[PDB]
């Protein structure tokens, strides 16, 4: 059997994960007492992409349904699953021989059979004619809605479509569902992305100077995945947040590109998670600049390796999300009044919602192909109304085979807190004199990526954790 | 004057830069004829893009002829500039006040103008009735084709852009023939650019060992330039082709993806540039992967040598760009003669095209906020219709401040060399028992970036180019 390698260390993995893919979805579909018999899947993969009007390439990285499908790093390809037999088809690009001048040796038809250990392989462009003569009952196509961006997938199409009976609504729930329940061949590649991702957050901690940009480490962290790991790509753009812009979400943006002086004070907290073969790792260190946690970072950062230990102890299949979440809540109220910095009770601090003061976001979504993964709210699965839980990106209960993060959180968000300082039925939890200590503090955030099991949860991440592991890293070990 | 600067030994180039930029498309407009008084500039910045349906962000990089006359970072900017007074008026969107939390500081409007050193800053929502109480004659738009792409420009629009009268042919020609001419404070630009490009180049050549993948490589020439340079982006995707692939002219996409190991004998041909503030950089360095040429190895070398010293000793103001790449052509033809590859009259060798056979791109295209920069071929400049020069992305006489590449090359290809060992017109140059040694030889590239001065050029480059240097380079002396 096949598979993909970058060689050296880098992860073998077999191209038999994709054919277990295709046959779970077909599986699922003759189950669908509304699936057609005789009907095919139609997928179509991502085109190659430049920068607006120029000939400057943009690196081509598949549409992950097709990915997930196919595991296809070329551009331009279809590819079709007949649903009852599970017989599948890959079309390629028909590239003329004077191609050759500028490409390589142009791939027949029978290496891309063998490379990617489908059934058969045909030409783009002889789609149409292919597809009659197998006199389908239903093409099978992919529309849907992401729900943590609102766009809808584009669907399947080619030239002469029209002439076929097209479903557009019966796949994507589908598809979807099979990508939420992670096989053991896709645990296997989510175990190397956090291996290697591990391991490039511990040399981004050892090689940390007050003095540096935050870029510096940005760079460092994606040449150990890449170089060490093989991982061309980012699941996203790396957060590389010190002082003042550990409180800010989503930081390292064209608009704030990781270009602060990271100072003696500050707290770090970076967020960065190679790709490989166009699986995700998402991962999150929490830690002080100059290598040393002040009694206030301690203790702030020790609120949060709470929350998170106490969360990934209870998670086991039937567990609501959301009860996990508020549990997070709970616990840092619960030690944000323990340091002094609020006053009362904590069921009240609960019932105001002061939660979502110090933790906006949600506590954690799943992970696969893309680092936000699909299926958090299929149909029936509502969106929380509440501070915080309207964050979450997902409501579902869990079960065994989903991916999830655990990112818990507590910020010091100048905007949040005036807020909650000029609400009356908030304001009175706050110790003004011992809150003002904490402005510009910045965040701490504690992300671990998990597998659920049968019975509980398998940490997928290896970094140090509590205070004593990364001060140690910190100074070599 | 402020600037934009990422710290450490990065550059600081000055808003200025950007100032001058629409002074001379201002002044350029104003001669033009067709260009009536009252005239608005209308350009349209580039947007946030996600992956296909996902929410997965793609770094942000600035659409090129938005950024060369506004130099801004942000996404989701209009920017227009009066004709007859040339007052700049940025728009940038209104964030809600309300999402800080994921933002950080929502910088006022007054905060924009001093960055940019623009005479105006507005909100994007209101740009229909900014523009209307400035009572335009016309707006100029920016719509034309790219030579190399064969793309059309996004032409600008708005809410209420119907109202006005819209002119998109006039600006097009205007703006691209103002790109081709580098002012200083670009050329300082583009001397940084080349300036880190050659210390990673060099940095690549003391890494390389055989047994390395090609993307080691990649990944440190990147991480060079990030960490180093502060290029966040490189120019293009890196070709770091050895052995056979050092003959595949587009190597390193996603379908070929330096995936190769590097192996004792090969040739290593090393095309990778970084980019700083969207100011590009374009070097191909070419070297023996153990660090030392074999004989076949040098001649091929030091045939691209001697072509590369003639066409940069040749060049000044005057010059007729197609006259160079034949010059190169001739020089390949006389050396491969010397080599015992071809025999009889090169005068013949050059009335059959052989030159094309070795070395089927350009010699070189204009380079800047692109890489294959714009303007190669504005109206009145045509393509000539033979083999290599049909491949040049211009046929423009030079000119003082123009930036080229000049690359020659001689390649082993297969698919070329059988086409002409077929035609008996080409067959008889050819000794086939010298050429036969010489199949999978790979290709040499030797690729430097010029300035076009008043009396000849300006080398950018800085990198080890002779036998010695190489070798020397590579021992780690
Ligand atoms: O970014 P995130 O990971 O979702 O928090
Ligand atoms: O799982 P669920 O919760 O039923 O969605
Ligand atoms: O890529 P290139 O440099 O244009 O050849
Ligand atoms: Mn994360
Ligand atoms: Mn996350
Ligand atoms: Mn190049
Ligand atoms: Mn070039």
């Amino acid at each position: 059997g096949p598979s993909f390698w970058l060689g050296n260390e880098t992860l073998k993995v077999p191209l038999a994960l994709f054919a277990l893919n295709r046959q779970r979805l077909c599986e699922r579909l003759r189950k669908n007492p509304a699936v057609q018999a005789g009907s095919i899947v139609v997928l179509q993969g991502g085109e190659e992409t430049q920068r607006y009007c120029t000939d400057t390439g943009v690196l081509f990285r598949q549409e992950s349904f097709f990915h997930w499908a196919f595991g296809v790093t070329e551009p331009g390809c279809y590819g079709v699953i007949d649903v009852d037999t599970g017989k599948s088809t890959l079309f390629v690009p028909r590239l003329p021989a004077s191609h050759a001048t500028w490409m390589g040796k142009i791939h027949s038809k029978e290496h891309f059979k063998e490379k990617y250990a489908v059934d058969d392989v045909q030409y783009v462009d002889e789609i149409a004619s292919v597809l009659t003569s197998q006199k389908p009952s239903v093409l099978l196509t992919l529309r849907g809605v992401n729900t943590d961006s609102g766009s809808v997938c584009r669907e399947a199409s080619f030239d002469g479509i029209s002439k076929f009976e097209v479903n557009n609504t019966i796949l994507h729930p589908e598809i979807v569902e099979c990508r939420v329940f992670k096989t053991d061949m896709e645990l296997e590649v989510l175990r190397y992305t956090n291996k290697i991702s591990s391991e490039a957050h511990r040399e981004v901690m050892k090689a940390v100077k007050v003095g540096m940009k935050e870029y510096e480490l940005e760079s460092l962290f994606e040449h150990y995945c890449y170089s060490r790991g093989g991982m061309r790509h980012s699941s996203y753009t790396c957060i590389c947040g010190s002082g003042e812009n550990s409180a800010v979400l989503h930081y390292g943006h064209a608009g704030a590109p990781n270009d602060r002086t990271i100072q003696n004070g500050d707290m770090c907290l970076f967020d960065m998670g190679g790709e490989y073969y166009c699986f995700a790792s998402d991962i999150t260190c929490s830690f002080p600049a100059n290598g040393k946690f002040t009694a206030d970072q301690k203790a702030v950062y020790e609120a949060v390796l709470r929350s998170s230990r106490a969360v990934m102890g209870a998670m086991k299949p039937g567990v609501w999300w959301p009860d996990m979440h508020r549990l997070a809540d709970r616990i840092h109220l619960e030690e944000l009044a323990h340091m002094g910095i609020l006053s009362g009770s904590v069921d009240a601090m609960v019932q105001a919602h002061l939660g979502a003061v110090f933790m906006p976001h949600g506590l954690g979504h799943f992970l696969g192909i893309d680092v936000h993964d699909v299926g958090g709210y299929p149909e029936g699965v509502e969106r929380i109304d509440e501070p915080g839980l309207r964050s979450l990106r997902t409501a579902r209960h869990l079960q065994p085979g989903m991916v999830l993060t655990v990112e818990p959180g507590i910020y010091f968000i100048d905007h949040l807190l005036d807020e909650a300082l000029a609400d009356p039925a908030r304001a009175s939890f706050f110790n003004r004199e011992v809150l003002q200590r904490f402005r510009g503090f910045g965040g701490v955030r504690i992300e671990e990526d998990v597998v659920v099991t049968d019975s509980g949860i398998e940490l997928l991440t290896c970094v140090p954790r509590t205070v004593e592991e990364i001060e140690a890293c910190m100074a070599g070990c």
